[PDB]
């Protein structure tokens, strides 16, 4: 785990404008953009108002750290974890004075994918496990961790896991399109892209507002609307049908074990609060950003219908190399679904499905935007005729939420 905290550590560094807090909320004095470095300024204003005096004790040892930070982080009211944080590593070095509490929030972030609490599939991804149910406790670890999450955002501490961008969507209730699906089931996605492309009354196909799934080995069939096991999707509902099939796949298996987290988290920060941030900003709340190195991932990108010599390909380089870091990662998320980097860098970029390089593909024509795969952390980047008109098409489809 070494390895990841020198670059956890060194993010704090990086990071540390981020712990800004706006002054008065009177505004800037005179010498749409998404105001990123603002709403940063403005939440920590927030929770720093919203701090309570004195401090709650938690006592941790290393060799039992999960169990140990559980107990004594349920035990507490939820608002008394709106004190200082103060840390002890039992028997062990110093004081907190900030440093052991960062520790704590690194340590505990890892030790929740331990797979002996079975929370979590298999890293630095957190996916809710269907199976958690094997643990019969499973509900109260949940809320947990999502107590542990808010604190971190309320005290301006980051962790070294997080979630998929579409769960922080869902956890700022903002409406999920099929497109999002395509992150989460590519399989599902392209199945339900067929179905309304196609005619299914003239395939013989027969589907109903029924779906199904198995959790060791028990299945268990929901209705998607009232009797919509009996109903027939057919040519004239199918467009209803593939909505609400796209909402019930996002939560799939994990219904309960979502709530669990998303209550434990507003007793500590308010969901509200985070109102204003969209799920990229959300996810670079948590994590911290990094200094993106260009020559890496130059070197370690592959393309479908481009070269190294295409013109755009050059101009993408161009336009990477020339924008800020919070716009490079800002396109990693685009493309790839995270800020966060591999340990061993761009080579090791992975997919869903095993290894995948990021990628550019050229498609379509000079006026289609640029679409993203992040399934497969592939660009598809259209032929554009100018540098100037691929970086506001690139820079409007980064920015669009």
């Amino acid at each position: 785990l070494q390895g990841a905290m020198q670059q956890f550590n060194q993010r704090y560094l990086y990071s540390a404008s981020m712990l800004a807090a706006e002054n008065d909320p009177y505004g800037p004095l005179p010498p749409y953009e998404r105001g990123f470095r603002w709403k940063l300024a403005h939440f920590r204003y927030l929770c720093q108002s919203n701090a309570l005096p004195s401090h709650v004790k938690i006592n941790v040892s290393r060799q039992t750290l999960f169990e140990d930070s559980f107990q004594q982080i349920m035990a507490l009211k939820p608002y008394d974890l709106r004190r200082r944080l103060y840390v002890i590593f039992r028997g062990e070095e110093g004081l907190d004075y900030g440093g052991l509490a960062r520790e704590w929030f690194f340590l505990l972030s890892h030790e929740v994918l331990n797979p002996m609490y079975c929370l979590f599939e298999y890293n630095y991804c957190l996916q809710i496990n269907p199976a958690s149910t094997i643990n019969p406790d499973h509900l109260s670890y949940f809320c947990f961790i999502g107590r542990f999450i808010a604190m971190a955002l309320f005290h301006g501490k980051f962790i070294d896991t997080g979630f998929s961008l579409p769960f922080y969507k869902r956890m700022l209730s903002k409406k999920l399109t099929i497109k999002d699906l395509e992150s989460i089931d590519t399989e599902f996605y392209n199945s339900l892209i067929w179905i309304r492309d196609n005619n299914i009354e003239e395939c013989g196909l027969e589907m109903y507002f029924s779906v199904d799934m198995e959790i060791l080995g028990k299945v268990t069939s929901h209705d998607l609307k009232l009797g919509g096991s009996n109903i027939l999707v057919t040519e004239e509902n199918k467009d209803e049908y593939i909505g609400l099939m796209t909402e019930w796949r996002f939560s799939r298996g994990v219904q309960e074990q979502t709530k669990a987290f998303l209550d434990g988290f507003n007793e500590v920060v308010p969901l509200q609060w985070l109102q204003y941030f969209d799920e990229k900003e959300l996810e670079v709340m948590l994590c911290g950003m990094q200094e993106v190195d260009l020559a890496d991932w130059q070197r370690n990108t592959v393309y479908r219908h481009y070269t190294r010599n295409s013109k755009q390909i050059i101009w993408f380089w161009q336009f990477v190399k020339e924008t800020d870091n919070e716009v490079r990662m800002r396109l990693l998320q685009f493309v790839t679904g995270t800020c966060r980097l591999p340990l061993g860098g761009f080579a090791e970029l992975m997919g869903s499905n095993g290894p995948q390089k990021f990628c550019i593909e050229k498609v379509g024509k000079d006026t289609w935007l640029p679409r993203s795969h992040t399934c497969f952390n592939r660009l598809d980047l259209p032929p554009y005729k100018s540098y100037e008109q691929l970086k506001e098409k690139l820079l409007f489809a980064i920015e669009e939420t």
